[PDB]
């Protein structure tokens, strides 16, 4: 496990999440499942909570852009870059920005929407890229065919045990 420079994390135990907008390729339903598994990934960790809004301000508002939109970091269309997935701090740093980025799937033929949520929502936690693949912070997207084998190895688990401190 790495993490970026200064170690930023959340000083705040209950949280308060924002769905910006719905991708084409994928139905409501799914989208809001998972971003349900990555809410629990975090309450699973610690004790840490979460919040479901549609209006104001929470800085955990998970994020789309089509090509461009006005901030700093343009985006290529197909394959890389999965967002400007941005970690802990005030406004810009929180919350998420994917591309006009893949073709979203439920299972591993499209493109896996559970694996690319956990790991850019774990980009907008606190974890940067762990040299190991298994792990799930891993610089790029493979292919797991089976995705019942997919499960948080022992070095994240023990790293933000140190980082949180355990659960209750
Ligand atoms: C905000 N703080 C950070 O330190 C960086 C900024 C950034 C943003 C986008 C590309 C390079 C760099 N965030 C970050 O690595 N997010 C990632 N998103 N998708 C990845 S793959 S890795
Ligand atoms: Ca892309
Ligand atoms: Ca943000
Ligand atoms: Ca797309
Ligand atoms: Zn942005
Ligand atoms: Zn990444």
């Amino acid at each position: 496990f790495r993490t970026f420079p200064g170690i930023p994390k959340w000083r705040k135990t209950h949280l308060t999440y924002r769905i910006v907008n719905y991708t084409p390729d994928l139905p409501k339903d799914a989208v809001d499942s998972a971003v349900e598994k990555a809410l629990k990934v975090w309450e699973e960790v610690t004790p840490l909570t979460f919040s479901r809004l549609y209006e104001g301000e929470a800085d955990i508002m998970i994020s789309f852009a089509v090509r461009e939109h006005g901030d700093f970091y343009p985006f290529d269309g197909p394959g890389n870059v999965l967002a400007h997935a941005y970690a802990p701090g005030p406004g810009i740093n929180g919350d998420a920005h994917f591309d006009d980025d893949e073709q979203w799937t439920k299972d591993t033929t499209g493109t896996n929407l559970f694996l690319v949520a956990a790991h850019e929502i774990g980009h907008s936690l606190g974890l940067f890229h762990s040299a190991n693949t298994e792990a799930l912070m891993y610089p790029l997207y493979h292919s797991l065919t089976d995705l019942t084998r997919f499960r948080l190895s022992q070095d994240d688990i023990n790293g933000i045990q140190s980082l949180y401190g355990p659960p209750p």
